[PDB]
């Protein structure tokens, strides 16, 4: 990665999982991509 303006960073908590985002929200909508699948 690299330095820059940005807000706090939120991480995910699944085993296996690296996927990090500063909103909320859209943490919520990648827990979804390990409850179901399609
Ligand atoms: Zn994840």
């Amino acid at each position: 990665g690299s330095s820059g303006s940005s807000g706090i960073l939120l991480k995910c908590p699944t085993d296996g999982c690296d996927y990090s985002t500063p909103d909320k929200y859209k943490l919520q909508a990648h827990l979804k991509v390990h409850t179901a699948l399609d």
